[PDB]
């Protein structure tokens, strides 16, 4: 690993989010900030809000400039509105560089913060393309590149406990690093194989064939790239494009059919408890995603085990059973590779050449028996109609 100062400089966990700490305006005013790959808005909360314990001041800021404009960003999740501005920034745990970025301070939210997550704006790492107002306001990441020699890519490990993290134990744990301009040879095992990032707006890539323990899903892959894939941070779950999530909750049922579960655990709401260190791991399948590979006809596949998809929480009663909720979901937007299937992986995004790598995660969790997995190549033929034209 040649990266030890950013090495570690995450904290967070999948239902919540995993942040970084950065600093705004002169002096510095340090601020929490959720790693997003899935947008790409920097901004922050600029004015008291009952989730927030700390906010950006711009009056206090000597280099605070005024862009004169509003901004209003309406995610899947929830939303804010700003007011646009300039200023400087850094990043403590990050590359010893301070750079002059756009900032959106936000003034009002919906649904926007979590209660007790620790942190208080959002690093969008995703390209310009969707950034709003319009592409024409520069994301953070390219303002870095452009204004210091700090390689255009950056990594994520993105490290999940494996069991419940209560507020204290989650401030005090580490969870991960996000190596800015490198990587971390430290943080992963095995090879790195890349897939190409198909479009640079979201970070999306191409699915071309899906399994549950090895049985083939059997779908048009095009069906799973509706109506796009992206590798996101920002979202908890592994969404799927509705006839993908039916097929696959079928199937995963069928696999684990020695063990019923209600209707609402499959439907991502209630949690489902074992008895302390009992927890049938063994009954649930992997799931194997392939990807299209950098060679032509060529893909390979992440393999993920149930201590992925399967998020620990608190039993209601905070007993002693070990307890989760199902992390994947329905989506009408396309399929989101979301937190608790980055936390199996090193993730590379490098923008460089266009490309995003995958490696089994030093920090993964697992058993005795079975362990994610980063394997290729495999001979995949037309693996460009499993992308998706409106
Ligand atoms: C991470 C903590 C738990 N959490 C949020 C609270 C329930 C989620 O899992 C979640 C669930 C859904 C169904 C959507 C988003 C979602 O919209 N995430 C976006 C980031 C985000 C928004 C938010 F309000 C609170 C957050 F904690 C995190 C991300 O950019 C998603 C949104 C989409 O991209 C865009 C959509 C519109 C504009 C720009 C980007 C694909 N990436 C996030």
């Amino acid at each position: 690993g040649s990266f030890v100062e950013m090495v570690d400089n995450l904290r967070g966990k999948s239902g919540q989010g995993y942040y970084v700490e950065m600093t705004v305006g002169s002096p510095p005013q340090t601020l929490n900030i959720l790693v997003d790959t899935g947008s790409s808005n920097f901004a922050v909360g600029a004015a008291p809000h009952p989730f927030l314990h700390r906010y950006y001041q711009r009056q206090l800021s000597s280099t605070y400039r005024d862009l004169r404009k509003g901004v209003y960003v309406p995610y899947t999740q929830g939303k804010w509105e700003g007011e646009l501005g300039t200023d400087l920034v850094s990043i403590p745990h990050g590359p010893n560089v301070t750079v002059r970025a756009n900032i959106a301070a936000i003034t009002e939210s919906d649904k926007f913060f979590i209660n007790g997550s620790n942190w208080e704006g959002i690093l969008g790492l995703a390209y310009a393309e969707i950034a709003r107002p319009d592409d024409s306001l520069e994301p953070f990441f390219d303002s870095l590149v452009k204004q210091t020699h700090v390689p255009n890519l950056f990594s994520l490990q993105l490290c999940g406990a494996g069991f419940p993290l209560n507020q204290s134990e989650v401030l005090a744990s580490v969870g991960g690093s996000m190596i800015i301009g490198g990587i971390d040879h430290s943080l992963y095992t095995g090879s790195l194989w890349y897939t190409p990032i198909r479009r640079e707006w979201y970070y999306e890539v191409i699915i071309v064939r899906v399994e549950i323990n090895g049985q083939d899903l059997k779908m048009d892959c095009k069906e799973y790239n509706y109506d796009k894939s992206i590798v996101d941070s920002g979202t908890t779950n592994l969404r799927l494009p509705k006839k993908v999530f039916e097929a696959a909750v079928k199937s995963i049922k069928a696999a684990s059919s020695t063990e019923k579960f209600p209707d609402g655990f499959w439907l991502g709401e209630q949690l489902v408890c074992w008895q302390a260190g009992t927890t049938p791991w063994n009954i649930f399948p992997v799931i194997s995603l392939y990807l299209m590979g950098e060679v032509t006809n060529q893909s390979f596949r992440i393999t993920i085990l149930p201590q992925q998809y399967l998020r620990p929480v608190e039993d209601v009663a905070t007993s002693q059973d070990d307890c989760y909720k199902f992390a994947i979901s329905q989506s009408s937007t396309g399929t989101v590779m979301g937190a608790v299937i980055m936390e199996g992986f090193y993730v590379v995004f490098d923008r460089a050449r266009k490309r995003i790598g995958f490696a089994v995660s030093a920090c993964h969790v697992h058993d005795e028996f079975r362990t994610a997995a980063v394997e290729g190549p495999f001979v995949t033929l037309d693996m460009e109609d499993c992308g998706y034209n409106i």
